């Protein structure tokens, strides 16, 4: 006594999958499908193995641990900080992934949207509440895939050149993932000639990596890049510092007691997962708000050059994108650090307090540069107004780590081939826990993209449910078509018209210029000065 | 005879010429020497003061313009012949002229003394914009104005030579002033009360003179119009001076010892120095200024932006103020695409060609960051917006950042300062309409030229000029123009006045975003 349709035979075995309800219908959800071996003891820094071959049926019926990470404790009990902590239990055994598909299965192959969680490549995992793919998959009727993979030093520490270590494996976690899908994903009616990957902040980084490393481009047709991009300067490191990092960690926890690779790395082995992670926040250069420890490492083989030089001499014909920001990027990574910054109080800052925040919202130039920040960002007739100081001091940390590398890549690959969709999201929820001068925060789409008002346990408003709907329509004309359209157009983004739309309650406002005037300071001067 | 007519001065006795004004008759002495013919073996030296002389000097009509070059650019065209001599050239120059009421003032009048512009090349005192008859009449100030050498004869420096000093044309200023106060109360003027005021390379000289304690006790309140002493284009170091001096030596069939060099350059023609001046400019540039005030440690102890941030100016007013348009006169000589009777619409690459003209010395770096200021991004290639964009730059490095920079300084350090953007375009104007307000274009405003009555200005511009009149000699008066009130500028509130046919608005900020560019980032990028 089964049933047929929560019964499914993938390469390496049959799995069993749950049936979940939603306010549209039922869909079958088959969850924390194993992909990989374990990465645990020595496997630990390498790349990961295909999943072997099982007998029986594997209980794919709930989603399994996070990946070892970091849990924030700034506002304990907060939801708009628990909301991105792991709700399952840390384990270095974390290679799964989880697939939704439509009750009864389609009959016709079936467009696939590939989910990379964000997390600064040191957090994250699949199974948090605001990515639960059942709304999407029950509105659209596609199939949706997400994938656990390794953060922080276990993904993403590097020794480069090593045998032990060679970095980037969280990358090739993901890139695992997508050969699973297009081996597997026929069997729950994915179209694995139709699979559209999209992710958030790192995850959109994660993205547009696979765009740029060749033996990941032939796994998928589409990508959605939503507040994040490859060329940000958050998301990559050099061979050396990447060295300079894992050798920092190394000595940290005592190892050894630099030197040979695989004898350094073999001593790292035998420490406990926890001690790494506790030990993680230690080897960064400066004090930052935003950089993370370990993130991709440009080494010749993943990424065969920086992003930047990849996407500015890449042929990107064929292409079809989507990329956006939330109206306030900024505002988010502030509270994490930034001198007179709080989430309980205005953080109306002085102007003093303004020039240290630059300096930890755009780590690593000279002070050449932060002056040339401050220039640019001051108003000359109101310098040392503190709400003026708060705003701009926004606007400096997410031009720099979000909207203008977004703007670069998106008017690059315009003019290589590619078509382009931009959005400004320009909703603030009812629901949201933050203060209103964050205004709509980094990361607060998502829940609308994933259709999470739906859920009757919530109480977001009538009109936000339609609004949610709308966009999980667009999203998924654009996995269907390669265009989010059907009533108002939305025109593609082209380098020189620049146009974009906003993403609000009221129908689509065409506009133009991704922060234009801005981002022509970070994406063409700033540039030339460094080199000098 | 009229008594009225008759001075005599510490030199010996002159007489003068009674002036008709349409508001009545004014006394003028023109052509007054106050030095030495610098000529001969004095050229490149410092002037001396003018010997006695017996009988009486006739002062009935202007002397003559020091030599200099004459801009052909638009043969017959009145927008540039308005400022080309009108008398003939010599180095035998060295004059002054005076106009006061008839009859002449019996208690101590306010003395307004001008020095005028022309980028340290150019410029007399005699020409028909700088007629003091009008302010004289209209005011009742007394008006004095000075002929100085420029081009090489008045900046030509070998620097620690005897022989050729630098800065004699300064020196020129100086001895008027020092002329103004031996001898200004013969005329019924009161030397207790100067007022120095000067346009462009003039403004550039007032300042100076601001900054050099031996003219500093000369005057008491200075008055600067498009320029200030710390413009890019207004001083030169000593090394560059001397590399120009020697190298239109041998421009000129000269041999590069400073005694050698200067006596060879003696012995040729005036108009053969002139003919060469603009060959010694090391790179092409808008703007033909080869000799200009040299930094040497003696008339400025150090560069007029070092004095500046360092001086104590409490006690001194000073009135500061520029044209709505100062860069748009200086792109018709020589910025590509550009000219009077066209719109001008240029390219991007004629934008960006355009910079480097405009902004003469400075590092691709720099430039750069030049055209990332100015270039909106939404409309990178639109001609109209590019046209403006390269005015604004010529205009704020040159002018209005230099102003405005000087004009923040002194009210931070005790200065009371009063700013002006002149916004009226004139209904004579001769220049095309994109030009808007050009560079130079509110002196005959403020010399009242609009009451004279064979001209074709409007009842209204008439007012307006006697608006201003009374503004400019209010604050030779008393340090402040007012009688809608027009406030002091401060670092912080930086509130000047608008000057056209509507009444006065008070703003905020001269060119606030552009200058903090100028005056505050790319100093620091160029040192690194
Ligand atoms: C760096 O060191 C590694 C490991 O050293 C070995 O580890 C010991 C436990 C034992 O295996 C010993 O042989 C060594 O001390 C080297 O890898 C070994 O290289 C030697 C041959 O030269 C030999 O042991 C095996 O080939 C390797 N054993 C492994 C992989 O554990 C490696 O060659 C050294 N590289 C250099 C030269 O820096
Ligand atoms: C606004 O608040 C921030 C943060 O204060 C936090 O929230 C308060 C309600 C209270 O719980 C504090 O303990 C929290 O730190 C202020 O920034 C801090 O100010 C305190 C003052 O003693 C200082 O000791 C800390 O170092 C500051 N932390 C920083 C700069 O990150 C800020 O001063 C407040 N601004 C105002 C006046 O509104
Ligand atoms: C607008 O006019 C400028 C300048 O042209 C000048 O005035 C004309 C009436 C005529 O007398 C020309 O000889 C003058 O040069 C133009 O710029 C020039 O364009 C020509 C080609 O037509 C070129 O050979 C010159 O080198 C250019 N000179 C400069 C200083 O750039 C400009 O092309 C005109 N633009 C229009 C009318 O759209
Ligand atoms: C939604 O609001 C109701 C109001 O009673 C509350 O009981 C419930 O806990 C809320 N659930 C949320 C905020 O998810």
């Amino acid at each position: 006594r089964e049933d047929a349709e929560l019964l499914v035979t993938v390469r390496g075995g049959r799995l069993r999958g749950i049936r979940l309800k939603t306010p549209g219908g039922p869909v079958s959800a088959f969850l924390g499908i194993p992909f990989a071996e374990p990465p645990m003891g020595p496997r630990r820094f390498l790349p990961p193995e295909p999943k072997q071959p099982w007998s029986g049926v594997v209980d794919a019926t709930t989603f399994q641990s996070v990946c070892y990470q970091y849990v924030d404790t700034l506002y304990p009990g907060f939801e708009g900080t628990e909301m991105w902590n792991p709700n399952r239990e840390l384990s270095e055994d974390c290679l799964y992934l989880n697939v939704w598909t439509p009750y009864p299965r389609p009959t016709s192959p079936t467009p696939v949207l590939v989910w990379i969680y964000g997390g600064g490549f040191y957090s994250g995992a699949s199974s948090l509440d605001v990515y639960d793919g059942r709304f999407l998959v029950q509105a659209e009727r596609t199939v949706l895939v997400s994938m656990n993979y390794r953060v922080g030093a276990f993904g993403f520490l590097a020794l480069p050149g090593s045998r032990e270590a060679p970095g980037n494996v969280g990358l090739l976690d993901q890139r695992l993932a997508l050969q699973w899908v297009q081996e597997n994903v026929a069997a729950f009616g994915g179209d694995p000639t139709s699979v559209t990957l999209f992710g958030e902040s790192a995850g959109a980084a994660s993205v547009g990596m696979h765009l740029l490393s060749p033996p990941s481009r032939g796994l998928f047709h589409r990508a959605v890049l939503q507040s994040g991009a490859p060329n940000g300067p958050w998301a990559t490191v050099g061979m050396g510092e990447a060295r300079r990092r894992a050798t920092q960690l190394a000595h940290l926890v005592g190892c050894p007691p630099g030197g040979n690779d695989t004898e350094l790395v073999a001593c790292l082995r035998t420490r406990p997962a926890q001690v790494l992670v506790n030990h993680e926040w230690h080897v960064l250069p400066q004090e930052s708000v935003f950089r993370f420890s370990f993130v991709p490492v440009v080494d010749g083989d993943f990424l065969s050059d920086t992003p930047e030089a990849l996407i500015n001499a890449g042929d990107f014909h064929g292409l079809q994108v989507l990329v956006g920001v939330v109206k306030d990027e900024g505002s988010y990574f502030l509270v994490y650090g930034a001198p007179g910054f709080s989430k309980d109080n205005e953080s109306l800052i002085s102007r003093a307090e303004f020039l240290a925040g630059v300096r930890v919202g755009v780590p690593q130039v000279s002070d050449l540069a932060a002056e040339a920040v401050v220039l640019h960002y001051t108003d000359w007739l109101h310098p040392e107004d503190p709400a003026r100081l708060r705003e701009a001091l926004s606007d400096v940390v997410g031009d720099h780590n979000v909207v203008c590398p977004v703007a670069q890549l998106a008017g690059r690959l315009a003019a290589q081939g590619a078509r382009v969709y931009a959005y400004v999201f320009e909703h603030r929820a009812s629901t949201l826990s933050w203060p209103l001068w964050m205004g709509v925060p980094h990361g607060y789409e998502i829940e609308f993209i994933f259709g999470i008002p739906l859920d009757p346990s919530r109480n977001y408003t009538a009109e936000e449910k339609i609004f949610a709907q709308r966009l999980m329509r667009y999203w998924a004309n654009f996995a269907r078509t390669g265009d989010p359209n059907e009533a108002p157009q939305w025109p593609p983004y082209t380098a020189g018209a620049q146009q974009y739309v906003s993403l609000d309650l009221r129908p689509l406002e065409v506009r133009r210029g991704l922060r234009a005037q801005a981002c022509a300071f970070w994406n063409r001067f700033l540039p030339k000065l460094l080199s000098a």
